């Protein structure tokens, strides 16, 4: 028993990471095969990204201007080309301990771990949420760019996210490894603002299940509802519309627990009309929204990745 | 910017974790130079273990017993011994993915990482406390005993936990890794509740500091405290009492802030008289006491390991 705030295991993706030197500007960059990863805004300085123009940026670069260091010892950069917000170094060396991965696009309210590093080097691991906003809510320093989120089944690391800017506001953008931004965020430092933060209800729901599933049933209450009826206060707390395909990816969780979804809804109305009068869930006195309903199946079952 | 809960980079870890069989039981175990440290009680029944005589059921047992598998090779047991509560078992082969380490005893109030593991495989990773009552509040089902927990320095990995129980309240009991149970817990299925669970007061005050830095100030206000003054509050509440070493040791957050540590003792004792009032502090709605002073630092300021 016990319900965490829990992230993959990091060494596949700690043997992928490298440093990206060009002129004055390092960051983090992702080797998989013969090719590196990284934003392109390596190839700016500080004045630049106010309105760079990439394009005429990256003319003044050649191979040997970008330098690429896996630990101590040195990548030869023979090719480079950039791929929408993201560049490609191609270098001599097929990365050796590259894992079986892909790249995905991930859908706002999934969720998948950061591993935060500097200077090529993992400094920690944490779990995320890509936000119905298109922002992440991460921790993230001068340095951390290139940093990428991940999740992993069984053994393919499954890479959504490459680090990139954050928001005067303390939030933070990003793209895929095709190098296309989540959300209407660019890589210039300008005036853009993040929309409404708006709580991941289907998730909300798969924590609640966790709670039962771990003893904190205190929210448990008589009454039920209708997705419409419950949608009509969602809409009110600046939740997301519940629908019946929300409804179908909590099955799992209401066979095992024998609370339908609709009872769990009229609990969550009701913790969204009277707050949690000083009590806890989990641990939390927030409903917590960065679960997703196959992260608590996973971890009430202890699925493993070899 | 941004401050979250964030566990150590695990790749290291990963390299060292076991199956170990005895029997019918299957749980994890540690693998480092030609040892595998595991808990002793992978020799019991679930009926033995109500009232184990651990030494009397070793002597059944024989090196070729004790299956012991790294990922898909078997490895070759050669020795056994018992040590305090954990089995230590000597293999023919030194893991070559051995790192630097050691062993420590942590103390009530530092913070460590978890590696979850169930039949030697790595499931996740999060950050954990030694709670005042030397419980840990973990995310553990059966067969994660065995899963260790962990700081790295640089390139050492100190480990502190090896996990064995799971009390009826839901939280969890462990040894170090030399086999002495944190706190009064031993590996019997009994009677055996926890004590009060008290909040780390310097914790909290290192929290309070990471979300200044990090922009969230609604909190600070006009007054001031005194060590004693503010310790009555803190009894009050259930908060350990803080002590000069506390306040020496949040010195660092004190300079580079600006803020007195009496002086957030004060903000802290508003909190805890008056609440919340409906607003959050780094996400949460909740003191947090999980992050040490060190924690913060190292965060804020993005130290990396090689
Ligand atoms: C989302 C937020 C608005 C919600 C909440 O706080 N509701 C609330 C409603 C009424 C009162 C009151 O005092 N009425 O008289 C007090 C609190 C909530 C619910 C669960 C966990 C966190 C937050
Ligand atoms: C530890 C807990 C007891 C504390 C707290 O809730 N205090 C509180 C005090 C008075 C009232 C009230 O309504 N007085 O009239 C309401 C709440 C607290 C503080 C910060 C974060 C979590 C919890």
């Amino acid at each position: 028993s016990g319900f965490r705030k829990m992230a993959f295991p990091s060494g596949k993706v700690e043997g992928c990471m490298v440093q990206v030197t060009c002129g004055t500007t390092t960051l983090n960059g992702l080797w998989l095969d013969d090719v590196v990863y990284c934003p392109r805004h390596v190839i700016c300085t500080s004045e630049d990204m106010l309105n760079p123009n990439y394009e005429d940026l990256l003319i003044r670069k050649s191979n040997h201007n970008f330098l690429v260091q896996a630990g101590n010892v040195q990548l030869r950069v023979i090719g480079h080309s950039m791929q929408n917000c993201v560049l490609k170094l191609k270098v001599d060396t097929a990365n050796p301990k590259t894992p079986k991965y892909k790249f995905v696009r991930i859908q706002p309210g999934q969720t998948f771990s950061v591993l935060a590093c500097y200077n090529g080097s993992p400094s920690g691991v944490y779990q995320c949420a890509m936000r119905p906003n298109f922002t992440i809510k991460g921790s993230f320093l001068n340095g951390s760019c290139g940093s990428v989120g991940f999740n992993i089944d069984y053994d393919c690391v499954s890479f959504c996210y490459m680090h990139h800017m954050e928001l005067p506001t303390g939030v933070h953008a990003g793209t895929d490894l095709e190098g296309n931004f989540y959300g209407p965020f660019v890589d210039r430092q300008t005036a853009q603002a993040a929309g409404t933060d708006t709580t991941i209800t289907v998730n909300v729901l798969a924590w609640l299940y966790a709670a039962v599933i771990n003893g904190d049933r205190w929210f448990l209450n008589r009454f039920t509802t209708t997705l419409n009826d419950f949608n009509l206060v969602a809409m009110k707390y600046n939740y997301e519309p519940l629908t019946q395909d929300h409804v179908d990816i909590l099955g799992p969780l209401s066979a095992q627990t024998g609370i339908a979804v609709l009872d769990m809804c009229a609990s969550l109305k009701e913790l969204l009309q009277n707050g949690m009068n000083g009590r806890t869930i989990l641990g939390s006195a927030l409903l917590e929204d960065e679960f997703t309903p196959f992260d608590v199946v996973r971890q009430c079952s202890g699925v493993t990745f070899q």
